[PDB]
């Protein structure tokens, strides 16, 4: 027996994906202090996307105790008791300001430790048969993926307008003590596995220490809850990154070779990795301005601005077979030349509700079928890319940085809804040439192409 596995991770992206969905309008529907639906939006992404953050954030936090500290069971069961705790407290704090984020913060925690835990978990519960069983892991994870979506339109959107607003929030939550029943079913079949010469090139290492250290007071002024706690890890770790790639390398005393020398090269190409960033501040996004071009276009009765985003990815299950006929360098170079065509395509379409406005469902499909290509591109390559960097056991960096990357092209999104709104100076700048709204579908869209140019 090993399904139980599946059996709660189904129950997990309804839990995941029907949240996900319902956060954008909830934002719009359920907000006073918020003024125009000029300051509806960039309160929208403000609060949603500190969320996407913290759900790619914390794989951090749930491996560092699911190894160091507690083991992989306890990790599972203790953080699904801190997720539902999270949905609990959205049904019944609805209407509060510190009630509801306290709750996004429990899903952030719960959800985003324990994805890295689940996912390790699978192939860890078959040692014997291990052989056709991890084909089977795999696809049976990545079919729930795609169903997860399914239910996010044609039954979760609905919850909102054919029914309360409360019980909408309240039906994941539901869902969860699925997934702990899940588990307590599952308590039988569980497996855990835990000089002038020297002086004077020392010192020039040891001071960027310090140049790194400087970026992160810069955070305090900027009144940042989360963006400056965000900024403050992003200027650290970036020049380390690059930066510390000659400072260690200086200061090599008495460590292995060959063997660090085949994943010291790792850490360079995890910087052609933070180049494919502003692909997640357009498919994390897709679930945020993507639904605010939507409400001003007129949608009928039935199919909500909330479905159109759920029916999406279910193109990814038959984009399978057209992939076989249609160079793993070559492969990712696409994804984000992709998503800096996809964008510019609605950045015309969206002044012209401003003037026209026309159509509305099918014309939000074609531009948002443009991306589900370059979804396939990023995804199933992403992964794969850890073969040709050589670090076999060496594992805590490439899931840790590349799923990690997700939570810094979140930082770009909120980014966005700062330098071009808060200035009066920029602000007048920007609205010259092109509308406020449209300038977003100008900068992310250009952002997208500035990668594939230093991919070389």
């Amino acid at each position: 027996q090993i399904p139980y596995i599946i059996a709660s991770e189904a129950c997990e992206r309804f839990s995941f994906y029907g949240m996900r969905n319902i956060l954008t309008p909830f934002l719009m529907t359920a907000l006073l202090l918020s003024i125009p639906e000029e300051l509806r939006g960039a309160v929208a992404k403000d609060v949603f996307h500190s969320f996407v953050i913290g759900v790619y954030f914390f794989p951090l936090l749930g491996g560092w105790i699911a190894d160091r500290f507690f083991g992989k069971y306890n990790t599972i069961l203790w953080l699904s008791l801190i997720y539902c705790v999270g949905h609990a407290f959205l049904a019944i704090f609805e209407h509060s300001v510190q009630g509801f984020y306290t709750g996004l913060f429990l899903i952030a925690l719960g959800s985003g430790g324990i994805k890295p835990l689940v996912s390790s978990f699978m192939g860890d519960q078959f040692d014997q048969s291990n052989k056709s069983l991890a084909q089977k892991a795999f696809d049976m994870f990545y079919f729930t993926i795609n169903f997860g979506s399914f239910f996010a339109s044609l039954s979760m959107p609905l919850l909102l307008k054919n029914f309360g607003a409360a019980v909408a929030f309240g039906i994941p939550g539901v869902l969860m003590f699925v997934a702990t029943v899940f588990f307590w079913l599952g308590r039988k079949r569980y497996i855990h596995m835990p000089v002038e010469g020297k002086g004077n090139i020392g010192l020039v290492l040891a001071l960027i220490g310090g140049v790194s250290a400087a970026y992160a007071l810069v955070n305090i002024p900027t009144l940042g809850i989360v963006a400056g706690l965000c900024c403050a890890m992003v200027l650290v770790m970036g020049f380390v990154g690059a930066g510390a790639s000659l400072q260690l390398e200086r200061a090599r005393k008495s460590h292995p070779d060959a063997a660090v020398d085949g994943v010291r090269s790792v850490l360079r190409i995890l910087v052609l990795f933070a180049l494919v960033t502003p692909f997640w501040s357009l498919f994390d996004q897709k679930a945020s301005t993507w639904i605010l071009q939507a409400n001003d276009m007129v949608k009928p009765q039935w199919f909500e601005p909330a479905m159109m985003q759920a029916l999406n990815p279910l193109l990814v299950m038959l984009l399978i077979p057209f992939n076989n006929f249609v160079t793993a360098l070559r492969k990712m170079g696409a994804g984000i030349a992709i998503t800096g065509l996809s964008w510019i395509v609605v950045g015309t379409i969206q002044l012209m509700m401003d003037g026209g406005s026309a159509l509305s469902i099918f014309w939000q499909i074609l531009p948002y079928a443009l991306l589900t290509f370059g979804e396939v591109l990023v995804s199933a390559t992403g992964l794969e890319f850890a073969y040709s960097q050589a670090p076999k056991a060496m594992k805590g960096t490439i899931m840790s940085f590349w799923t990690l990357s997700v939570t810094v092209g979140n930082l770009w999104v909120l980014l966005a809804n700062v330098s071009v709104k808060s200035p009066t100076v920029t602000e007048q700048i920007v609205q010259t040439g092109m509308s406020v709204t449209a300038f977003q579908m100008f900068f992310f869209a250009g952002f997208a192409i500035l990668a594939a140019i230093v991919f070389a």
